């Protein structure tokens, strides 16, 4: 497969890794559901840099599921902020606050319906896509131009890179 070869060269390793790991730990091959290992390692990679850009956000997706809550429960604790029933993807010590981080093949306003529905909890939710169109909870966009910038483009490159590969039609179909 191209997009297990392209996963394995467009992400750095530890994405790659922590992807790897926590499909093949829930029995799913990365070899077989290769659109949701570049789903994943994707996601991770927002995550990652949406974290990159300011210490104000703890980084809860990526980690081990006894960490992530550990982390949670250790900022409910300390801020008095109410406990989610899902694990976010981030917290903002700024906006004292846990974000949702969203990135869809899809429209942004139809993907973030999915999210608030699934969560009616006080995350802060940001939906990005591979067309450079976010939407995000009361028009707070929480990072500046630039950051959410840089995001918009890496994600615009990894759909152009796929379409260079042939892939991105498949990717893009292979979301709810
Ligand atoms: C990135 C991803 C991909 C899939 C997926 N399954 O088949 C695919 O093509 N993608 C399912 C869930 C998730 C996912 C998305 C999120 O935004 C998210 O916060 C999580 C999470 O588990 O915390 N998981
Ligand atoms: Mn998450
Ligand atoms: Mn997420």
């Amino acid at each position: 497969m191209a997009m297990e070869d392209f996963v394995r060269q467009c992400f750095n390793p530890m994405i790659v890794e922590l992807a790897e790991k926590a499909m093949k730990e829930y029995g799913e091959d990365p070899k077989i559901e290769t659109n949701k290992f570049a789903a994943i390692c994707t996601h991770l990679e927002v995550c990652f840099m949406y974290s990159d850009f300011g210490h104000r956000f703890e980084i809860i997706e990526g980690r081990d599921r006894i960490m992530a809550w550990t982390v949670v429960n250790s900022i409910c604790n300390t801020t008095g902020v109410e406990k989610p029933k899902f694990l976010p993807d981030l917290y903002d010590y700024k906006e004292n606050r846990f974000i949702e981080i969203g990135v869809t093949r899809r429209e942004v306003h139809i993907y973030y319906l999915e999210k608030a529905n699934k969560i009616k909890e006080k995350t802060h939710i940001h939906i990005f896509s591979f067309t450079g169109e976010e939407m995000a909870t009361k028009a707070d966009y929480t990072l500046d131009e630039e950051s959410r910038a840089r995001i918009k483009t890496r994600l615009f490159t990894i759909r152009q890179e796929m379409a260079s590969r042939s892939l991105w039609d498949s990717f893009r179909q292979s979301e709810r």
